């Protein structure tokens, strides 16, 4: 035999290991309209009317929005849009109320309950009405049978929607 | 009622959802020390004799190189170094051998295959002996009863280990 | 050399390949009590107190229940019942209502929200008052640092409350 | 108000909770066919050609294994058959051997490694020869572009092969 030493210098004494990591996708949509009708007096919505332009939603990343409008999610071409319509609004109190509604999603509709939180009826600047309120809720994946190739297991099957809203009065 | 209209600056039509990704942690070890013992007119390993001072772990990461250090992973403290003894060597070629070899890891040892692969016996600058040569094989923490805390679900049962080596001649 | 032909009946091509699969573990909890107050006139609670004796947890297998009990879960020596306090109840018509509460588990307390929907209030078998009613909710571990060693990847954050209730008039 | 007392025996205090469990899909092949090149003098394998016909998948599961004929797996309308090739064998000692081949899997080709162990050469029953022994390795879903619309989360990149055969002299 002979005998050797090491050099440190260009030696590397190396592992890999392949571990899982659970994160939030958060995205918005940059392109959507609203009918909103609101009754001041008694803290009750009366129509809420969405609709969201698919081709603009904004996860902060290009590739994967463009993914999302694919057949394996969105199918954008055939379903250029998705859509809210409010069919009952329940008040809780002045600043609080369960929204049932019909979501669309690719043509596929579920009646959904977000959390109306009243977030504020003030009479602005100029002397004309504003809302701030808030809709949150979770929708579930299966029940829209959307992203059906992605299983459960990699992307979860509960969607979180948070609604912001500021918007001011007619004409 | 009342109408309203979208401001849509002061406005978010948000979603989240929680996705699972895979990801290599790699790592290497900054402190380790080796006896090496090849006969290059046979290219076979004689004895191959490695410890690796757990206290030098680096993963690109200053807090998990900690947390590797802690009892849910390295016990560093009751076991300061992991070490690895060759008790056999079997030619393939000149290039390629099976290395079977004590490793232990936190006290507790299994024995092993190191792929080898040697990158060249040569006669360097000042005419004294150089090699180059790897060894590659996979480990399953299983074996070695490490992290058994941590599922191998979040992070794997098997890991990779590349050796890279270039070492010179005695005194 | 020399050729040979297979033996079917002891020859195996076999293959091993590791799948994740998604399932829920659903329990309930054989021992607890509640103190319940409904006014059938107004279908509201006015107060709903409930303690759980974690030692009675079933889902359904005997290994497991044990192992609800110790540390990186219920700590059932140190935290023997968890604990639900009403303090809050908001009505949303006669069948429906959001209850907000105090949840303990393990020592850590946080306010809930469990959807009250009201299953009939009759006057039962005998001339005294039976009522039906469910909670329904979810909570998340991180919530009340629930099972803190277990990842959310191999065990979900989110918790499905389902307490489904008959309930008899006092003396 | 008016006070209520649970009935036990029609009251259930549940939960739900969502967990992933690892386990490994085990699967043989029923038909398949193998010419077999083997000196028993030196120990050496010579010729090594097997095909396996898809179609004959059992994984213990009618469903799966229709499913495993389907396009984002198998494709076994367009491809039939998977096939390994032995393109080098080297020995080790008289019971070990790196066996190199090219293994195709829906028209896609790669070299792999086997890690052969003659499980005993004889001369049997009736004066003619036998040979056991085991090829063994594993091989990448994602190097043979296999299953690419399943995750590698879901299902793991690594397919464990054994292959243990009994085989026969000629004619």
């Amino acid at each position: 035999m002979k005998e050797y030493t090491l050099d440190k210098a260009h030696t590397d004494v190396c592992f890999k290991i392949k571990h899982l990591q659970i994160s939030n996708v958060k995205g918005n949509f940059k392109d959507y309209s609203a009918v909103i009708d609101f009754d001041p007096a008694s803290a009750e919505f009366k129509k809420l009317d969405v609709t969201i332009k698919i081709a603009s939603v904004n996860t902060e990343n290009q590739t994967r929005d463009n993914h999302l409008q694919q057949d394996d999610f969105f199918k954008a071409k055939k379903y250029p849009d998705m859509t809210f319509t409010m069919k009952k609004y329940e008040k809780i109190d002045n600043e609080k109320g369960k929204m049932t509604g019909t979501l669309t999603i690719a043509g596929v509709s579920k009646d959904i309950v977000l959390d109306a939180e009243i977030g504020g009826v003030a009479k602005g600047k100029d002397g004309k009405e504003k809302i701030g309120f808030s809709l949150n809720g979770k929708i579930k994946r299966s029940d829209f049978k959307f992203a059906t190739s992605t299983s459960t297991i990699t992307l979860s099957d509960d969607i979180n929607l948070n609604i912001e809203v500021e918007a001011n009065e007619k004409e």
